[PDB]
């Protein structure tokens, strides 16, 4: 615990300052009036002031030579500060998986958020999954068995349920096991209905790049939890909170404004 | 968690070295004798060491032109880091109290030190109290229904008792009600009675500028608990903390010197 | 809370890019037999890669010219951030004792590191002590009466097994007493048994400058927390969050080493 003095980390007091835009949710209805207005102008606003956040951030661990192939894209790689540290075997950068730990409501390791797992990760996937003791899987969008061993690590489905579609797995180190749910997606109502089905039941969140309707998910469960508990709105900060732990959170103008979207609903 | 290199933040280092000064309460005694000596030049020493506790720090919130007229004096701003945001209608700059959250014993949420309210202030006065769930007030020194409405927030009067003078108020969003009970103040034994007097029952603390009196209490407080489970006293470090969260709190050596005479009492 | 751009502090960039290698408890066989070859060639690249770390920290307190006398070795000096501070009486220096507070597994007081005690500072050792509430010793190599007064402290002992051997003394301020174990202890045997007697019963750690032995005892202690509840090993991780509050921890690639031979042990 230190606090530190002005001009020694920029990032630091853009955090300090306006890192945050808290509406009572009895304000909401007024307030969102506001910002769809001359064409969702305000909520533009507000997106275009959190392009910046968090980029400046180091990402040693995925520019190495080494773990080029094991990112999807090139301009949607893992902070160094969050990013999900596999066990090692052969040389360090075994450790490498492109997924970062993101903040819920209730602690910071409440989600992973990673991409959809390429043909040569797949095995470092599932690696993830049983080692850093994954229960939940929201895909939001084939790596899975329909047993198969992936590396040290065998993948059994138990259940699948065809509606969105939910799955059953177990997960066992081939040398102990685990159960695990995925819960596969396919108007707000739609996203809002989804999640409230999800949560009865760390949660890994991937979309492609894990990174658009990875955000949108994580944003909208947060949200909740804070319409409920305290009385209160803040799509701006969790946004933000989400782009200082991995980059491109709500990747689009619309993603955000669609947020912004389910909350006028559940404030209804 | 990380610690900082030397030369990154000096003020982290001040902190890190000299931010602190431990006596055992059966050697204060000893020890307040040593500073009482030449007239009081021990404590003016501690008093001109600590002049420049957290100045360097960030405060952009207080410093904008929308926020001019909200701050009672130019040379007591708010520190970014610990300053206390409301929420949100027409912009940003509603989020602005000229107020900081202040560390007690056992949190650092615990206090929040504030200006006695302006007249363009009350309704923001009444909001945080109201959004931030404060149920004490401290007033070190007329804002309240002799029930009147400030902004969205209606404020009845529910009980006076003057003797100190004690008073209770209902506080409803006028859109919920919590009540609130506010502590009026006016040798050592008054202000560690007034203390004592206070505890039975976020606590806010305001004198004028939120910042002589108002620390001299919350110090007392905290040293009165330091003095209770610890066996311990720590007039210096309790400043510099409180300096790290607001400035000027302990405003002149006298209000320094007279904390350490009530420490002195209680000692014996 | 905050998070760091890359540039500002390099020092806390290593810390979140390479600070840390998991090895599965069931891998650490295959990953022995790697780093024992080409005659240890493996735990030498670790070792050097640890060389620097925390190096880079204030010292301001260990190196006041009052303070010189107090210090066994000029090149293991306490970093401010993690040193125990006495209380006072005369001036700040009377604060002073070469010794850091280290991480243990479940929390970063469970050890204090401290060199052995020298004729000029048995006074601030007995104090040190008494005031942060010691009930454990390891001694890992004459300070202790065969009762004595030290300083303002007064010390009786109790018990006296010798076999390692333990020793139960009491503690009293002359001014409340608590009571004392100390463990003095004289293959990998013989360190994993002697620890496994010492935790039956802030644990101060001692050897001659506080640091060889003493780093390899917290640190087995550590990995054996973490090989009985995870069921991994993190040998460089450990060993560089102790040279994070102590310089040298673990001082030679030997003992290095050595703490690997007691692991691979363990897992068998
Ligand atoms: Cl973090
Ligand atoms: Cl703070
Ligand atoms: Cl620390
Ligand atoms: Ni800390
Ligand atoms: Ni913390
Ligand atoms: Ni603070
Ligand atoms: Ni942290
Ligand atoms: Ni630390
Ligand atoms: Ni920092
Ligand atoms: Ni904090
Ligand atoms: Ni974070």
């Amino acid at each position: 615990h230190h606090h530190h003095s002005s001009g020694v980390d920029l990032g630091t007091e853009n955090l300090y300052f306006q890192s945050m835009k808290l509406i009572r949710v009895e304000n909401f209805e007024a307030y969102f009036k506001k910002q769809q207005a001359d064409s969702n102008c305000g909520f533009a606003e507000e997106y275009e002031d959190l392009k910046l956040v968090g980029i400046s951030q180091p990402k040693y661990a995925a520019e190495l030579a080494e773990n080029r192939g094991k990112n999807r894209y090139n301009n949607v790689l893992p902070y160094d500060i969050s990013r999900v540290k596999l066990s090692v075997q052969t040389h360090s950068t075994d450790d490498y998986i492109n997924a970062n730990y993101m903040p819920g409501y209730h602690s910071k390791k409440d989600f992973i958020a990673t991409q959809g797992p390429l043909p040569n990760t797949l095995k470092d996937f599932w690696r993830m999954v049983w080692e850093k003791n994954v229960y939940a899987i929201i895909m939001l969008t084939e790596y899975w068995p329909s047993a198969q061993d992936y590396g040290d690590i065998t993948v059994a489905m138990t259940s699948e349920i065809v509606l969105w579609t939910i799955r059953d797995f177990t997960v066992k180190n081939i040398q102990e096991s685990h159960p695990l749910r995925q819960f596969h997606f396919t108007t707000t109502d739609l996203l809002i209905n989804f999640r409230y089905l999800v949560r009865d039941y760390p949660i890994l969140v991937h979309c492609s790049a894990g990174v658009g309707r990875t955000g949108t998910f994580i944003a909208i469960d947060r949200l909740i939890y804070q319409i409920e508990n305290e009385n209160t709105v803040d799509v701006y900060g969790i946004v933000y909170d989400l782009r200082m732990h991995r980059p491109l959170m709500v990747q689009t103008e619309d993603q955000y404004v669609f947020l912004n979207q389910c909350v006028l609903d559940i404030v209804r």
